[PDB]
Formats: structure tokens, sequence, C-alpha cells
């Protein structure tokens, strides 16, 4: 098959570390898919670039057709399918995701027009500098030549998470827990919602709550700990996640690149246009979706207790919050 | 369908870190292989190992069954199928990655002690901090009841590293060179070696004297790039060479559990009694070997010619003059 050109922002920090190696070893767009990659960062990082690029010439990565170093946004972004929007500041210990704001969703408006401008129209562009959404949502408006449904953001990473509570929960597997949900933003407010998860019991299989048995926890210490994950991440090792951020951006990226499985969906920050579940329009926020031929779809039907009803607002009010924010100050100048 | 016992000392840091994902991945034991894995570090970096360890839980890893995080020896070392040595005092720019003998090699003999009263017999102890060839024969030293045969330490990383020169000098890929040798210690003096080692250059095998035609590079240029690669992955990143390390450890480990593919050998540190090479016995250097069982075997056979012979001579002299220095230390108390 022809070669894909995959970019990778921020390329000499830490997340990228930690995921180059699974995409150069044909894990993530398949075995026998060739790569071009592309390799963004600042001027001062070009030489950290350089020393990457030894590593991945010494882990025997044969579907690197090319690896391209660059910190110019002409090069970076030309004619790309993929795009990997890592490069930002990351928060430290104490900080919400929202602070980050302002200084990042500058730079996610000059990518979108960088995208709009040089890569391919059927370009997929990943989200995961945070706020996520938000960043998410303006690069994608920033590049209306570009189909708003390509553009999405990592709440992947808030999905796996949910699941290893579950099976550490009941001394099971992750890949035996499935269909646990990650509503609204890539923030503390996310709905980690177990409702509609199944959990593969020795005897069958059943509900999450059902095997559980522990309503309090599933709505209680169980919601805290996802919602938190991130922030203890960071005040135990004084760094941001990146192991377990690259792996999600893995997961994220191959069930675009190959489609979810049957009866599953996966978490996804994508735009609301159309949602069926009482959610406002024209925001970027984590939906269930199934993918089939590299296109999403939100999974609809799922029954929504009044405890699910509020939880889900909360999170749509905060999104509309942060909406307001980035764009009164990208409009000000 | 039982799970192994796999530590990873210095789990707190740079090679762990990219490492980790590899073992609990299934990529190194086996994609049926269940893992428990046993992380140790030193007291006060407890705080950073309990974050690794979110990590790992959040990357939702099936086999990935149970994730400790301790700093006592009696913990990590208990009951171990597999002890990978990372945990020791750094290196950096200045030259050679000597000096460091007597300040890790205390840390290993402690080390092989505790193997030695909590470790299965049967354990399998890669080392890798450096001075690895020194720190591991002290280690081998200080457990008398585990088998000295299962005492290993990398060299892998130079023998990965040694492929893909000879694969940028030719344009051809890593995977198309074999059998290069890695002879010696891990250190400034190695020799890597190709007289004995092919490659696969237009559809046919050759020889890689052959297919190079440039002797003074491979006797020059190749054997000092090798040599150096460490330290100028080192100053261009500011960082260690992790990413190449962790992939040169899973090479390592891989082989060791499910042996060399036929036709190959892969260089590895073992123990050098019994040797018909010239090489002092008691001494931990590296050598080609074919494993089979889980079960190392030196390639008996191999003509070494002159300029060989001095070199791994050479080599052989700097690891007898470790040994003296590393022993006089520990035994003078
Ligand atoms: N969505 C998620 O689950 C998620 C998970 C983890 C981390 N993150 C976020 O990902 C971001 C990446 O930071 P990190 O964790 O890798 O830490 P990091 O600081 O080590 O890496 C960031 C890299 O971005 C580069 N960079 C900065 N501005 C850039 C620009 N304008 N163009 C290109 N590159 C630029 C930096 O030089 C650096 O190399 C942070 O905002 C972090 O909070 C999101
Ligand atoms: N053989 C090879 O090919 C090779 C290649 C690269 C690096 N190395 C060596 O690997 C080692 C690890 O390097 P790194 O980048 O991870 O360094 P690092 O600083 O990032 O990590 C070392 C870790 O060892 C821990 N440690 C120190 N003493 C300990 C003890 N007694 N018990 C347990 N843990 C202890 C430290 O606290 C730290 O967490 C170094 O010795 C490095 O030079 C070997
Ligand atoms: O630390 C953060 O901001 C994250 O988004 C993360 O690690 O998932």
């Amino acid at each position: 098959s022809e070669p894909i050109r995959v970019l990778v922002t921020g390329a000499a920090g830490q997340i990228a570390y930690s995921l180059l190696y699974s995409i150069g070893n044909g894990s993530v767009f398949g075995k026998d898919q060739p790569i071009i990659l592309v390799l963004l960062d600042i001027t001062p990082m070009m030489g950290v670039l350089d020393g990457v690029l030894m590593e991945l010439q010494d882990c025997a990565l044969p579907l690197l057709k090319d690896v391209i170093a660059t910190d110019k946004e002409e090069i970076a972004f030309k004619d790309l399918d993929v795009a990997i929007l890592v490069g930002s500041m990351p928060r430290r210990d104490g900080m919400e995701r929202k602070d980050l704001l302002k200084a990042n969703v500058k730079i996610f408006k000059c990518q979108g027009a960088a995208l709009d401008k040089y890569a391919k129209k059927s370009v997929k562009v990943i989200v995961v500098g945070n706020p996520a959404n938000t960043n998410c949502l303006t690069a994608s408006k920033s590049a209306p030549s570009i189909p708003k449904e390509n553009f999405s953001c990592l709440t992947r990473l808030d999905h796996n998470r949910a699941k290893a509570q579950i099976a550490l929960k009941l001394g099971v597997t992750s890949d035996d827990v499935k269909n646990v949900i990650i509503w609204g933003n890539h923030s503390s407010t996310q709905y980690p919602d177990v409702n509609h998860a199944k959990v593969k019991l020795q005897a069958k299989e059943v509900g999450v709550y059902e095997a559980v048995k522990d309503d309090s926890w599933l709505k209680g210490e169980f919601i805290t700990t996802v919602q938190q994950r991130g922030a203890a991440v960071i005040k135990a090792r004084k760094l941001s996640s990146a192991m377990s951020a690259a792996k999600a951006i893995c997961d994220h990226v191959r069930d675009i690149w190959f489609g979810t499985p049957e009866g599953e969906f996966v978490s996804m920050g994508i735009i609301s246009d159309g949602n069926s579940y009482g959610v406002p329009d024209d925001l970027l926020y984590s939906f269930p979706v199934t993918i089939k031929d590299k296109t999403w779809k939100i999974v609809e039907g799922l029954p929504i207790n009044d405890f699910s009803r509020e939880k889900m607002d909360l999170t749509a009010k905060e999104l509309a919050e942060e909406k307001e924010t980035a764009f009164e100050f990208l409009s000000s100048a």
C-alpha cells in the first residue's frame, strides 16, 4: 500500500517519546502499512529530535519510509493523512486543565489554519493537548475546508482508566469490561458512565452495576477516581501521564483506522451537531460511538437515568464556559 | 495458563518507563502469557513509582494481572521467574561509561544476595545498569545457589545498533542483517564483529565484508560509531537512550524465553567458563550464542582472524581489570 503521512506535534516531548515506537512498529496503522513520519516541535528542540531519529533507526522499524524532523508549519502539515496534535504546554500539580486554555488555544488556532492550508481534506486530526475539547473545537473552526467529522479529541485515556477501575474492583481483566462511556469534557467533570457497560463473569456476562453490587461506589469513589486520575498521576510523577496517554492515542487512532468490534463502542470527543442525547450542538463533546470505514457514528437508544442526565448536563455547561472564554480571547487580539 | 512473576529494578526512571508497556503488552513473553510486574526502586522514588503503577493500570492491559511497587528487597525478589536489573548509578558526557564500577557494584552484590534467598532457583536475570558486565558478575558471585548460566547482561543494544549501521551504510534494512557479534564488554572496547555476519543484498545473501567493500570502514568508523552511539543519543537528547534500550531488552529477554531463529545467533554477556575463544574463565563477557529451551549455548567453531584476536583480547584485559577493581573494593569492606 502507498505510504500514509502521519504527523506528531511536540515530537521532542514525553508523550511522543512514548508513542513513536508504536506507530513505527506497525501496531497502529497496520503491520504492512508504510508510514511517512513527520515530527514537529520548536527550533530549540531540533537537536532532541535528531536523538529520537537515531533511536528510531536503532529500533529496527522498516515500516518507517521516511522520518521528517522540522520546526516549520509549511513542512509539518503538508499533505497529511493523520495529524496527532500533542504539542502543548502541560499543566502542573494544582492546575485544572482549564488554565492552559489561553496559552494553548492560540496554538490550535494556527495549527487548524495550517491543516486547512496544507493538509489533505481527508486528514484525520487527533487532538490531545489540553483543554482537548476546546482546543479540538478551535482547530476545527480554523479549518472550514476540512469536514468537521475529521476532528476528534482524546477521551480514550479516561475510557481506559474507567475500564481499569472496573477490572480491579471485580478482579477481572481489562478486556472483560466493555462499553464503559466517557461523556462530555476531557476534564474533572467527565462522566464515566457504566450504565450500559458489560463485564464477563465466569457464569455469564452481566451489567457492571449488577456485578459490582455497590451503587454508591459506582456513583461515588469510581467517578472521582477517574475524574481526578490525571491530577493524581501528575501529583505522584511530577510529570503528566505519557505512557498511558500514548497507548490510548494508539487505541483511539487504531479504532479510527480499523473500526470498533461487533457489539462495542468507544469514547470519542467529536462535534455534537445532531446528537439525540439532549446536548447542545456546536460543542466538542465526548460520546459513545461505533466506527466503520474510518467514519464514526454515535450510538443511539441508550437509556439515560436521572443521575446520568445531570452529570451529562454539567459537563456540557462547563464546555460552554470554556467555549466562551477561548472565543472571547481569540477575537479580542 | 498461569501467570509469571517479573521484576524490573530502577522502575522509577527513563529505561523502565520506556520498557514496562512492552512487558505488559504481551510482546515479550507472549500474547497469552499473563504477567505480574514487580517494580522496585529506592525509598525516595516511591512517590514517582506509584504514578508509574497508576499509568500501567491505566493502559488497560489484559495480560497485566497485577502490578506491585516496593522499596523492599524481600518483596521485590520473592518468587521471581524473571528479574530485570536496571536500577543503578548514572552516566553522561565526558566519556565512557567506565567509572561506575565501585559506585554500582555494591548494589548488585546486595541484589544477588536477595535473589539467592528469595528468588526461585530457576530465575533468569538480565543485567542492564552500568558497568553492565561487571555488575552482572558481582550479582552471580553473591548468589551461589542460582545457576551461573541463569545470569546475563545486555549487549543487545550494541548488537542492534551495529545492524542499523550496516543497514545504513548499504541502503538496506536492519533485519536484512544477520549474525553480527558483540564480543566482550558493554563499553568502548567492545568488539562489534561482522566477519561471520550476513546481509541480504539485492535478494542475495552475501557477507558483510563482501557487501560493504570497505574494510577500513568496518575496522574503523563502524566500530567507533557503534561504541560512541550511546553518548551521541544522550548528547542529542540530554536523556538516556531508553526507547532503543527498551527494545534491545525485549529482544534479549524474548530470545531467552523463546529461543533464537534457525541459523541465527545473538549477542549477550554470559559466564565465560570453558569457552574455546582464548578468553579468561570466570568472566562475564559477550559472545554469540544460540538459545533453545531457555538455555544459551556459545557458538563454537568460529574462526578468529588476527584483527579479531587483538580486540577480543583487548576487551578481555579491560574486563580483567574491572574484575580486580570491583572485588578488592567489595572484599575490602
Ligand atoms: N487528552 C489526554 O488524555 C492528555 C493526556 C496526557 C497529556 N495531555 C496533554 O498533552 C500535552 C503534551 O505535553 P506532554 O505531556 O507531552 O509534555 P511535554 O512538555 O514533555 O511535551 C510537549 C512538547 O510540545 C512541544 N511544543 C510546545 N509548543 C509547541 C508548538 N507550538 N508546536 C509544536 N510543538 C510544541 C514542546 O517543546 C514539547 O516537546 C499537554 O498539554 C498534556 O497536558 C493530554
Ligand atoms: N547495557 C545497555 O545497553 C544500557 C543502555 C542504556 C543505559 N544503561 C544503563 O541502565 C541504567 C538505567 O538508566 P536510566 O536511564 O533508567 O537511569 P535513571 O536515572 O533514569 O534511573 C535509574 C533508577 O535506578 C534507581 N536506583 C538507584 N539505586 C538503586 C538501587 N540500589 N535499587 C533500586 N533502584 C535503584 C534510581 O532511583 C532510579 O529510579 C544506567 O545504569 C544506564 O547507564 C545500560
Ligand atoms: O495530565 C493531563 O492533563 C491529562 O490529560 C492526562 O494525563 O490524561
